[PDB]
RNA sequence: GUUAAU
RNA sequence: AGUUAAU
């Protein structure tokens, strides 16, 4: 009668031994919301250093701690580009008044976000061929926008 | 704990430093409804402008029809494809089926459906068509698209 | 956090107006019900993205009107209707309806021929519309009408 | 009127004969939750004996582990692949850090991940793999995974 | 004041 | 010609 906890996380695999509900019509709403988020997560994953996070991997490479190799930093960066969308960014861009230096940085990250969609495999490579000084300011500019869009 | 705002937009990338909740079970319903919409926007995008950004697509098309704001024909054919891909042919067919037959509005309802459909299969070759097509009639196929676009969303 | 009124263009997908639209495009400020319908319009775009007299009818009506040789249907147009209908049925649902009735029963071969079409067509609708464009008109009508009723069976009781 | 039960499960196909709502703007919010789950299940399915249906994939695997129900190795590998695709790597890395250094359980956790990932990339060759492992080693992989599956979902 | 799917 | 957004 209660919603099956496995169904909530995707799909019950316990055949007919399972006496919990698999009928969405019978489910309270929270279970239908929670289930939609595990399912979207699966659907998104199907279309392709751990306690630091991708962010702490990038904050460490800028700062040269925790021995982060440049290769491991462009892989992280690729992941952080996929979490940003270019329209939240184009809204930021056209609230900065004209000729502000901050417009060119905005368009620069957009080109990488867009290049990363088409193919994250060669977008990593275009980043490695950057020299670190400029790679690290690019990295720190996309960090700043990440915190900015999301918090405040 | 409160729901991690990075998680609401996708997936937190802050590792264990982040002490907000990443557990959908604890979240209030609004954060789950919001996250779902950020997530569908992301799924949809992953299967595929010089301060005319303020006009929008619709403002670029309406300035082109009226020959104002320096909207060249090329950038209005591009914008016309954007508009096509946002209409859904089904709710045109809906409207076309509410009219008496041999009303002239029916033949307008089918040029749009052929355009939204030709644009879905090939967005570009459809653009090709649009930019060779004499500005006279393109401007009324645009104004017809733009009227359907509005009326669908006005009840 | 403060509630606003939602852009009804954005509710149906993406607003194309720009800084001219003075309605909310920020989901953090919409009321629950607007977040609920957006998702439904957005799921229809996603699904559509990876797949006049006849629309009056519908697919069931153009299929039903084939059982009575009515409204000048064509075998070609009644088979497209059928695939379109199979892609609407779900392959795990008639496996429920096939594991409840007694063994050596006369309604398992229909099921398993439905199961055998539901997913012989999940692959492509070219080989499966031909797979019945050949089947005889007698067996067609009855086998077209066999899925029609599993369709309303599943959907109501 | 009440929402069309055919549109709840997808796309009503009755044309204009249908006397129920097809307008999401008018629906009670529960029907829109349900429809989304029905459509999520469909979006996801479109990205690819039989009395074993009663058993389900877990029935089938428990059965193999205990030499019950005449379950061939092929059939327990298939089902092990399906069991894998229902697991997500991130949930168990959550636990791999909750462990202590040089536990045994860090060895098992690492191994199922290698299987999830290979199962994602090529599920047909992960099955080919599982069907060459020593029968007893296969069954403990299987038992470990079943147990991870169980407590992922029931252990807060 | 002027704009408005207030 | 007042309440709500935008200037
Ligand atoms: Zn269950
Ligand atoms: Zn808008
Ligand atoms: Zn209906």
């Amino acid at each position: 009668r209660n919603p099956c906890k496995f169904e909530i996380r995707g799909h019950c695999l316990n055949g007919k031994r399972c006496h919990f509900s698999h009928n969405y019509f019978e489910w309270p709403p929270h279970a239908l919301l929670v289930r939609q988020n595990f399912m979207l997560n699966r659907i998104l994953k199907s279309m392709d250093e751990y306690a630091l996070g991708v962010v702490g991997v990038l904050e460490s490479y800028i700062g040269s701690i925790n021995n982060i190799t440049k290769q491991s930093a462009c892989v992280a960066m690729s992941k952080l580009l996929t979490e940003l969308n270019s329209d939240d960014i184009k809204k930021l861009r056209d609230n900065e008044e004209l000729n502000s230096p901050k417009i060119r940085v905005y368009n620069t990250v957009i080109s990488y976000i867009e290049s990363n969609r088409k193919n994250n495999k060669q977008t990593i490579h275009l980043l490695k061929r950057l020299p670190a000084d400029v790679l690290k300011k690019t990295i720190k500019n996309t960090l700043d926008i990440h915190k900015s869009i999301t918090i405040n």
